[PDB]
């Protein structure tokens, strides 16, 4: 096992992701940030200096379990106090298992401004992957707004709310095109982009040789968009989902929601004299954004040799039946860990959009999360019982709640209590979707749990009821970190609370998390060891720990 | 009989349709134009003074037949030379029959710049309409882009074409809202408009008293948009269409294409304690323009009192079956003129989108119309055989043409020939739609005939064949001046060549007309009397009528 050491500075810079200049949050002058790659078993050490002028910052490693290092999770106000300007924090953690992961900002809406990058983990040195491939292509998907994130943050916190709107561009490895299309030769209404390929917004072309097999690692850090990925004329075979192996299956395209990572295999068994289209189209919301496009360039053909066909037409945004047909087909690879069969706790969380005191907020069992200035992990290790609400948050919603109609908002509160588990508890979480404030509307929401992987026991329509117990999958369920709830539906997951620390479980659409959509889980905090001083040096933790008497 | 005399000037002026300033082409300092209201059989005299600085102007009176006065049709290069800066021209014509008509610019793309207004002809002095209502409401629908018309015109003439795009705002009597909605109440994702009622973009409210019946006259002069009109909780009785009366029927909403006019009657039956929404939304093209909205305000309710329901959602833009369902009902009122049973001429017109010398043009049986600088009416009266092509234009297309494939463009040319008819011929026209340049696309095209009304004999899908004859409605066919062809279909119409003149028959979507989609019909030109000298004063007619010898 090696120690992989990175030394990084976060700083804003001018950049033009879609050839339109704005400021982006860069790491060591790069947008997207540098790739961390390691082998399972290695220690990763990142010393990060903050060089934003007035802003704190933190970096979360999405999908890394942080087992034994809960202080390195990178979530402001839950694992640590943010890192102040001009200061340096060390994130030292181990990578336990292979898979496609990524890292991103977790303080405010800093991740929509560009703070993200890939973190890939390979098998232990000497071991090999269960499947063979010749080459690898890595792809990080995100979305881009031309508006400042500091104005987006303010507009989402105003009465009337000012929603961020659909993004302007879909970004493939940090690049995209606004107001022109690289596939404009198939439709005279489209404006041709003039690009020699040397520009910051020039497509990242996938180069493949004939008759080979390639692993395409795909990860999503979209702030809002749900995407559909298809290459013209090529079957995709799914082999990996969120750092875990799934039972292989072919599909013509995959849907990917923010927080998910997949690895697909392709074989370049097509006509070798032409190049093919890669389309990343928006679904689950009425599209207002052009698709992200690039070429699968069969070498030696000139990359300017355009495909004979158009890009694959993206599937209808609202055909949720086609989306469930994909999602329900995902099962654990033969030989994967099977769940505990009985649970020790089952919690029900109702997801609603609400209007609290004029403000539109998202609530979970009528509590919209407002994170405290004291980091929960420090607060609970030092038993600071005034830092947040000690009263246990609701583990059930009312059976007279009608999920087909707008909230009444009669009892909706903002809060910051923590669900607490005992070390070793098996927990089931049933996520229940409902109608939003507008009549006859319910949306998809990706939910991601920090510091754990869970088994996806099942999905259903309407409200979960006891009749649905026998449909939950206990033989084959997939292990994931991100899961979706569909319009008016439920999704059930199970996990063992075996990892000491305080972990966020939240919706991965960033405006939703900004508006309160997430909860806090804590387990076995009695067993957490020493926390770095910098993760404690704010709020009530620094108040009790800094000895500064008076008269003494 | 009575003469209605108007003293008018057209000048560009600064104005803000949707509260965003731009320049608008206004008449006597106002946008939209002044309404002309007269009774059938009166004589309208308009002395227009062109107050533009470097441009010519013409006004066309859409729907009026120009029976006896072909020189006042107001089509530059067809009935007249355009009126030069600082000059005054007289348009004197007879309004023959009651109905809802309008007038609009007909030189270049000047109508999209705001040059249009209403022309309502009431029954003969002392006669009554064949139905009863207590009031009427006049609505003129149009659409508005934020880019210059002169930059739009250069973009459609460029190689590569810059398509003008979907309109920014739908206007209801010249007002509309952009980036905000007066119906923001029902949706947190919409922005409220901050209007007091006094503004240039504040909605024209429809004031009604309860338990009364009204005639809402609706006309379309849109450059591009096909719209659908609907009133919350109110069914519509269709009683007039294009100045003619139809067999009455009920409907929840009407589709209106550019160039069409309708009168619909409503009765204020509904609950008198509230207001109801008027919604005019986009159909037949994928929408990317919010609907135009206003209120049916039941007096004495406050106009600030919103409806309980959202606006009616516009029917799906691409449900062409629902569209045909409405379109195919329209039948002439009993008592209307039946068509000649036998025809004397039948022409077949293939509507295609082509690429001529790298330019994207529209064409009819492979000729894209380029209008000459000599006005056709003057050229043909004075028998100037060198002013245009005297070869008859193509009257049939190849029956082997695949209307489901992009055009090859092989023989597609630009030209300016004229179809000539004998004074009295009963002419049949089958308009045939086909696939455009993009694979798998055909669009709707509103066709308008000048100086005539025609009977709509029928519509069908695919290619017209002779075996189609028994479906043609010779019994009840509506009398209209505009008719749509649907994607991949034909429409057949019949009219009588009985009005001496040169008349345009074109697509009423202004960009397509700019791109060549239209043809010219001339009949009985040797029966035309004296043409006004200003209408002759350009091109070949000026050259051949100004006596200016040399040596003298
Ligand atoms: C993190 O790693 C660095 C380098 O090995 C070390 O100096 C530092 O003390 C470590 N801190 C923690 C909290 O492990
Ligand atoms: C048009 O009508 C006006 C007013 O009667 C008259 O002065 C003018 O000469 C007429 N011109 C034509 C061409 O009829
Ligand atoms: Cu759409
Ligand atoms: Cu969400
Ligand atoms: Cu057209």
């Amino acid at each position: 096992s090696q120690i992989r050491h990175y030394k990084w500075e976060v700083e804003y810079m001018f950049w033009a992701p879609n050839c339109n200049e704005n400021i982006v949050m860069g790491i060591n002058g790069q947008f997207p940030g540098p790739t961390i790659r390691a082998n399972a078993g290695d220690s990763v050490v990142v010393e990060l200096t903050n060089k934003l002028h007035t802003e704190g910052v933190v970096i979360h490693w999405h999908g890394i379990l942080q087992r034994g290092t809960p202080w390195a999770d990178g979530t402001a106000s839950i694992s640590q106090c943010a890192i102040n300007p001009g200061e340096t924090f060390f994130y030292n953690f181990t990578v336990d298992n292979p898979g496609t992961f990524f890292y991103h900002g977790h303080l405010g809406m800093q991740r929509s401004a560009g703070l993200y990058g890939s973190l890939i983990v390979d098998p232990p040195q000497g071991k090999k992957e269960p499947f063979h491939y010749d080459g690898e292509i890595n792809l990080l998907l995100s979305d881009w707004w031309h508006q400042s994130i500091h104005k987006q943050e303010v507009g989402l916190s105003s009465k009337p709310i000012r929603w961020i709107g659909e993004p302007q561009t879909i970004l493939l490895n940090g690049r995209g095109q606004f107001d022109c299309s690289i596939a404009a030769k198939y439709d005279s209404n489209l404006e041709p982009c003039k690009l020699k390929g040397s520009e910051s917004c020039a497509p990242y072309i996938f180069h493949v040789s004939p008759k080979k097999t390639y692993r395409i690692r795909i990860a999503s850090t979209t702030a809002l968009a749900a995407l559909n990925f298809a290459i013209g004329n090529h079957q995709l075979l799914v082999v990996e989902a969120d750092g875990n192996y799934v039972q292989p299956f072919y599909t013509s395209d995959i849907d990917i929601y923010s927080g998910e990572s997949y690895s697909v295999l392709i074989t370049t068994d097509q006509n070798p004299s032409e190049n093919y289209w890669v389309s990343v189209g928006t679904r689950a919301r009425h599209p207002n954004t052009p698709p992200g496009l690039t070429l699968l360039n069969y070498l030696p053909n000139s990359v300017s040799k355009l495909p004979t066909s158009p890009p694959p037409q993206t599937p209808a945004w609202d055909d949720f039946d086609r989306s469930k047909n994909f999602t329900y087909r995902i099962t654990a690879a033969m030989g994967s860990p099977k769940p505990p069969v009985k649970f020790n706790r089952r919690i029900f969380l109702l997801n609603t959009q609400n209007v609290i005191n004029g403000y539109v907020k998202w609530a979970i069992n009528d509590v919209s999360l407002a994170l405290p200035p004291t980091p929960y992990l420090g607060a609970m290790k030092y038993n600071l019982l005034h830092a947040f609400d000690q009263n246990p948050p609701p583990e059930v919603f009312p059976e007279d709640y009608d999920i087909d109609t707008p909230p009444t908002n009669e009892k909706t509160r903002i809060g910051n209590g923590v669900y607490q588990f005992k070390i070793g508890e098996v927990v089931d979480v049933i996520l229940q979707n409902a109608n939003m404030m507008k009549e006859n509307l319910s949306e998809t929401h990706p939910w991601h749990l920090h510091g754990h992987d869970f088994w996806v026991l099942g999905y259903g329509d309407g409200k979960f009821s006891a009749e649905e117990e026998s449909s939950l999958n206990l033989k084959n369920p997939p292990l994931r970190n991100t899961v979706v709830i569909f319009p008016y539906g439920w999704t059930a997951i199970r996990f063992v609370a075996d990892n000491p620390g305080v972990w966020a479980f939240h919706c991965h659409i960033e405006p939703h998390l900004h508006m309160g959509m997430g909860v806090v889980f804590a387990e076995g905090v009695e067993k957490v060891g020493r926390i770095p001083t910098k993760a404690l040096a704010c709020g009530g933790t620094a108040k009790s720990l800094i000895n500064n008497p008076k008269n003494p």
